[PDB]
């Protein structure tokens, strides 16, 4: 079974792997974020978008993996160097979530395709040596 | 940040324990059930529902909750310890998933409110002294 996180909102992992590693906000910074320009509609009882329901079981989800990697870290080792379990989810997934936390937050900001025609206009400006690129950014906005 | 998996659905966890902890399937079995009877929709590039949208992250989700709790596996010894994660997964999450699954995979099946009363009536059933609730327990079956 095939599923990609991004292909109903009509974009893909290849699409966001196109960003470099160092693009996107920590994991701990984009659910500050989160929290800081959602939360009402994020606890709402509404639907509200299909941006929502995917952000609210992102968030959760990483509160599955984390909750898990603490308490697995806690039970045999000190608490100094039981730090791989939580190591190990911020290299393996860690970026993953990166990619997918902010691609919605953002979606929620400016409108899918503003995120969508970002990605690539942002895409291909980064990988053009400074001499060939605008001075201009694209930017991101509605 | 606060959120109930649940309550966009017209759901709480509080709901979702009211039913009893061996009365959903394993992980293994609800992936496998979704994957047969929902693969195409769920790999679409359509929102279908927002049952779909939450079953896909959540499918996706156990995905990578195994992925961390095996990789522990590797880095232990003690057979009392290597089975000190698969004792919390059979306990925390895999007892969440499980009732997260099922509770969408069925509303897709039945309908939402279709599965939301049946949680209810099984739930008073389930409490319901023996010799009070009926013989035939409230069904869960094609509308």
């Amino acid at each position: 079974m095939d599923i990609d996180p991004y292909k109903e909102f009509g974009a893909t992992v290849e699409l966001l792997s196109f960003l470099p590693s160092d693009f996107f906000p920590s994991v701990r910074d984009l659910l500050d974020t989160a929290a800081a320009l959602y939360r009402d509609a994020l606890e709402s009882p509404e639907h509200c978008s299909p941006h929502h329901t995917a952000l609210r079981q992102a968030i959760l989800c990483w509160g599955d993996l984390m909750t898990l990697a603490t308490w697995v870290g806690t039970n045999l080792e000190d608490p100094a160097s039981r730090d791989l379990v939580v190591s190990y989810v911020n290299t393996n997934v860690g970026l993953k979530f990166r990619q997918l936390l902010w691609f919605h937050i953002s979606c929620l900001t400016f409108g899918r395709e503003t995120v969508l025609e970002y990605l690539v206009s942002f895409g291909v400006w980064i990988r053009t040596p400074p001499a060939a690129r605008p001075p201009n950014a694209p930017i991101l906005s509605t």
